[PDB]
């Protein structure tokens, strides 16, 4: 039931650590999950749908963790408030690098992967701009750029820079320095006049 | 000679405006260039090599334009100096959107596209950090983050945000606002304490 399905998801996340989706077959997923090939098709329509579900779970997990933070103001300065919010994405996607990397490569070929990522990016950007606007209304941040365009560039910087660090791309910020690097650019660009 | 080769490059840039590389055939390139299929193979080994050359030309054109700017200090404030430097990439890649978009999609499948992009990104990042370090030595910028990690995140923010605007992705900064948006984040993060 849920257990056959979880096994197929866990097998897929395991195999994605060692190779691309294109080198994984339904048979591989089935075997690792302990079921036949036609039994697999009962739970998912294809290997692509397995990645879609893995991505959907990671993205919802980041999203629920951000909602938790939002409902629960951490008792600290502005710099540390931004750091804890960015750290949701650093720790959540950072704990699922193979899925992130496969989900990235799938954006170009899968409309459902592209729209899932786009829906949540819009949600996180709107939340970011709502926080910047709140900061400006309270007199803590100056009215510089439109809050929504600034939120957009900052979230896209994080998407690209986090990914680069997790993949070890050249060039990339080392993964042990990427949080401090991003928090500095967010705080100076939000609070700086 | 150069003219058959230029015609093939121009045909490819034309067709890439209306469809992906995967929907363009060697025959298409040949016909549009006025030559046969086997004659095409004399000039390039495949359609992929045609895109590689198109990308190589655009990237060298941005690079030569930045070198021109670097040797020729524009007589203006710090904000406008950064804006003119970013504008090299905005205008150069902005004038070749179909090639940019195809070159992006090819990074995932072509090692030569991946290494060309990576070589020049490292060069532009090193140049950026050299300028930040010069600014700090002169007392114009404070010593905050390591100049090279800050250069890295800013260049990756621009890569991702420029591309998003040129492709009209959702989310993206509108193309008429993307320069001001990026110059603000660069200036506040470089000069802000
Ligand atoms: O780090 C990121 N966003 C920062 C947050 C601060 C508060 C809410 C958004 C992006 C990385 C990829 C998706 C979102
Ligand atoms: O805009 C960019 N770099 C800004 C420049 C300011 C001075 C030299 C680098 C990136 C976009 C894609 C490649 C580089």
């Amino acid at each position: 039931g849920d257990d056959r399905e979880l096994a197929i998801l866990a097998t897929a996340e395991n195999l994605l650590e060692d190779r691309p989706l294109a080198d994984i077959s339904v048979d591989d997923l089935a075997k690792g999950a302990g079921i036949s090939r036609p039994t697999f098709y009962f739970y998912f329509p294809s290997k692509e749908a397995v990645l879609l579900t893995l991505l959907d779970r990671v993205v919802n997990q980041a999203d629920m963790a951000l909602q938790t933070l939002a409902e629960n103001p951490a008792d600290t300065d502005r710099e540390n408030m931004w750091r804890t919010g960015i750290n949701v994405f650093f720790e959540t996607f950072g704990s699922h690098k193979a899925v992130t990397r496969a989900g990235q490569a799938a954006r170009a070929t899968s409309v459902e992967v592209a729209e899932l990522w786009s829906t949540f990016m819009q949600k996180w950007i709107a939340y970011t701009a709502a926080v910047i606007d709140a900061e400006r209304d309270r007199g803590a941040a100056p009215r510089t750029l439109p809050a929504h365009e600034l939120a957009t560039a900052l979230n896209l910087m994080n998407e690209r820079t986090l990914f680069a660090s997790f993949a070890g791309e050249q060039p990339s910020v080392p993964e042990a320095r990427v949080l401090d690097t991003l928090v500095h650019i967010w705080v100076t660009s939000i609070y700086g006049e």
